[PDB]
């Protein structure tokens, strides 16, 4: 009478042990994943990226050719990745729409000097136009605090006088940046013109 | 007991992240537009 | 003893998943509508 | 009958302890980071 009761007891204890093993294993895994996901959420909360200063445009033959948009990282550090495969730049033109014009990030070695013409001329991209130039950086493809970034567009024969354009940056993490400016009436025959 | 609480926590954190993304994006846009409109007013 | 506890655990996890689905869906919708309404306010 | 119930109880308590450890650790970290970020905002 006792022996079969002992056998049933052994079986039921063994079942409980397996249930406990599964429960602890999966509980530890889900706690770790919850930690990771809330950490990622806190990361996504910061790293805003914002426009620092005035947008400056290059005008040749009476029409705007290139656009430079100065940006910096928001308070909170936690830099934004500016890699080619992780960041997309959207350009919305009066007659054109481009979904991805980003070609990459090239280090701002100051070139020969910090001329807009020198920056627009020395740097070239195999495909697309928009690239970002980091200043005072450590040579990485991530924009961090202490680093100044100038995003440049090379536009072949858009942008006469008075029409609006829209530029959007889509980082993998953080808020998308929206920039909208209007070309002023007064454009010089050469050199940079401020867009305010 | 803990697991469902963790799932609810994950969901609520994810919701907050989306709200933060929207808030920062629209706040930056509206600040830029305010800058532009007051610049235009000074011009006028 | 373990089996019914596992069944209750499965049920409670499934409930939490449905709550999370609803929470994320409605949170995303309300964030989008808040974006739209504040954009319309700036327009006005 | 009692023994397996006790084993399941031990397992469920241990799971809850790990969840509590994770929750307190990450909550303290996120509170500290919130303090730092709002301090930086006031600085800015």
């Amino acid at each position: 009478v006792g022996i079969e009761a002992a056998i049933v007891l052994i079986a039921f204890v063994i079942v409980a042990a397996a249930l406990a093993f599964v429960a602890l294993n999966m509980g530890l895994f889900t706690t770790q994943k919850s930690k990771e996901v809330m950490q990622r959420g806190l990361e996504e909360a910061t790293s805003a990226l914002e426009v620092d200063g005035s947008v400056i445009a290059n005008v040749t033959s009476g029409s705007v050719d290139a656009i430079a948009i100065p940006i910096k990282v928001s308070p909170g550090r936690e830099g934004v990745d500016m890699s080619v495969d992780k960041t997309t730049v959207r350009v919305m033109l009066p007659s054109k729409f481009y979904e991805n014009a980003y070609c990459g990030v090239f280090d701002g070695s100051s070139l020969s000097d910090s001329k807009l013409s020198t920056i627009t001329s020395s740097i070239a991209c195999t495909t697309g136009w928009a690239y970002l130039v980091i200043f005072n950086g450590d040579g990485d493809n991530v924009l961090e605090l202490g680093e100044k970034g100038l995003l440049v567009l090379e536009l072949p024969t858009p942008l006469n006088s008075y029409e609006e354009f829209k530029v959007e940056v889509r980082p993998v993490q953080g808020a998308a940046l929206t920039v909208e400016r209007i070309v002023p009436a007064s454009l010089p025959t050469g050199g940079a013109v401020s867009l305010g």
